[PDB]
């Protein structure tokens, strides 16, 4: 009956100290030897996720990474991209000038490193760590990074950002869209970033129905796929409105709620 898992990586296949259980793994990797295959699906850049999908053996199982909420869609065994919402080129100087005038720190991706002019910026750190990704350096910014970026973030704190937002917001109204996904990072992102509209587009393309889909989330971020996804599953630490628009509500994500449910399901 069901062909396709989608996880959330954040508050749902990791656990709060932000690592891969080994019953979580271990239930992964037997579920697609049965041959069900996977998608992680994240904000992070592709070199954040990547390493959870090959300690889930993803590269072996056809398995699918939605970086940047689905911004892109890679098929992790072949290495093939399908989809590709990438920020226009145009708006990039001009994240760099509003950074630089509020004495902000903006950040963005080149394959595995982040690419900053401010490695210090605890801020900046903060990303790095999250998705183990190596700080390049720059002092010269739109110089040094590879064009087109998925995103960029400008980060600091909560107070300093709102304003940047609230001026971002409306003066690259129709390029971008901006939101806060910490208190701390700004996310500059292209427009029309759903991960349910990237996951329609993967059905689409291997020929799966909504109903095949076991779609499993936490926050607000992952509304719009439980809600497409045939079985749509909340974990235990989800948001109120996820749990109410559930299918399936699990255990928590330090109580192993992905296998729990993967298991139970299945
Ligand atoms: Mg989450």
């Amino acid at each position: 009956k069901y062909k396709l898992i989608v996880l959330d990586l954040d508050g749902t296949l990791t656990n709060s100290k932000k690592e891969i259980s080994s019953r979580n793994r271990e239930t992964l990797i037997r579920i697609q030897e049965q041959g069900i295959r996977l998608v992680l699906a994240s904000g992070r850049p592709t070199y954040g996720i990547v390493p959870l999908a090959n300690e889930l053996r993803m590269n072996e199982f056809g398995g699918f990474i939605l970086s940047y909420n689905g911004g892109e869609i890679i098929n992790w065994e072949s290495k093939e991209m399908m989809y590709e919402n990438v920020l226009p080129n145009e708006v990039v100087p001009v994240l760099y000038e509003c950074a630089r005038t509020n004495h902000l720190s903006i950040l963005t991706y080149d394959g595995a490193e982040i690419v900053t002019e401010n490695s210090l910026d605890p801020y900046v750190q903060k990303e790095a760590f999250l998705n183990k990704m190596a700080i390049r350096e720059t002092n010269d910014f739109l110089t040094d990074i590879t064009l087109p970026v998925a995103k960029c973030l400008i980060v600091g704190d909560a107070g300093k950002l709102i304003p940047v937002e609230s001026e971002l917001c409306i003066r690259l109204q129709g390029k971008i869209n901006v939101f806060r996904s910490e208190p701390y990072f700004l996310e500059l992102v292209p427009q029309g970033i759903d991960k349910a509209l990237s996951l329609s587009v993967l059905l689409e393309n291997i020929g799966m129905t909504r109903e095949e889909v076991i779609a499993i989330g936490d926050g607000y971020n992952d509304l719009s796929m439980i809600k497409f996804a045939g079985m749509g599953v909340a974990m235990g630490n989800a948001q109120e409105p996820v749990k109410k628009a559930a299918d399936y509500i699990t255990l928590t994500n330090d109580e192993d709620g992905v296998a729990e449910a993967i298991e139970r399901i299945f």
